[PDB]
């Protein structure tokens, strides 16, 4: 291992990513559950950059998370045509960033659900009273701030827009220690600049 110096945790809103121009495919199991889904756990440095194929020759070995599979295909689904079973996607996510994290496969894609599951995000939003419907009806801090109560930490909100020309929450960044041992402020985050002060929580 190369080391590094922490983990983006990438989430992102389903509807979001379909109802948009491009092409959105629900997985072999279906159409997604109306939650947040990982996107990623990406090793990261300070400096904006990232270490990325650490190890073309690990390739993704399903028998090691054979049991999290039918959990993956849920919290973990890709939304890309055609439809398939996520396997392509969370190979390409371990490949291009498991392989830099210094965690096992199966500690690996243990730790995205864990930290799912402990960001609750659906949930911390409800708790502010901020449910899926459309229109940009939300204010991006009373988003930001919900989440941040309810994980500690400010997370970083990265918005796309709609083919009805609204933007809205697309995914949700927040940091994690390189350990994969727990939330941490992020000492960086991405430059982007689509979210507006209101925005649209899509609905399933
Ligand atoms: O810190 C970063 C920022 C971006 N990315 C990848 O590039 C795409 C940018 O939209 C992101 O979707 C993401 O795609 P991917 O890695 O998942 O395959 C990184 O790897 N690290």
């Amino acid at each position: 291992a190369q080391d590094f110096d922490f983990f983006y945790f990438v989430q992102q809103w389903p509807a979001s990513y379909c109802d948009t121009r491009r092409s959105c495919c629900y997985p072999t199991t279906g159409k997604p559950d109306e939650d947040f889904s990982i996107h990623g756990l990406w090793p990261n440095y300070e400096n904006g950059k990232w270490p990325q194929n650490c190890d073309r020759e690990s390739s993704l070995d399903e028998s090691e998370i054979s049991d999290l599979i039918s959990t993956m295909e849920k919290n973990w689904p890709s939304l890309a045509c055609p439809s398939s079973d996520g396997v392509r996607f969370w190979s390409h996510e371990w490949l291009k960033h498991g392989t830099c994290s210094a965690l096992g496969e199966r500690a690996y894609f243990q730790a995205a659900l864990d930290f799912r599951k402990k960001s609750n995000l659906l949930e911390n939003l409800k708790n502010a009273e901020i449910t899926p419907r459309n229109g940009e009806h939300y204010t991006l801090e009373s988003i930001k701030k919900a989440i941040e109560e309810g994980v500690g930490h400010s997370p970083y909100i990265e918005c796309n827009v709609d083919t009805q020309g609204n933007h809205q929450i697309y995914q949700v960044y927040l940091c994690v220690d390189k350990t994969a041992t727990d939330f941490i402020d992020c000492p960086i985050f991405p430059h982007g600049r689509g979210c507006g002060s209101k925005i649209e929580f899509p609905p399933f």
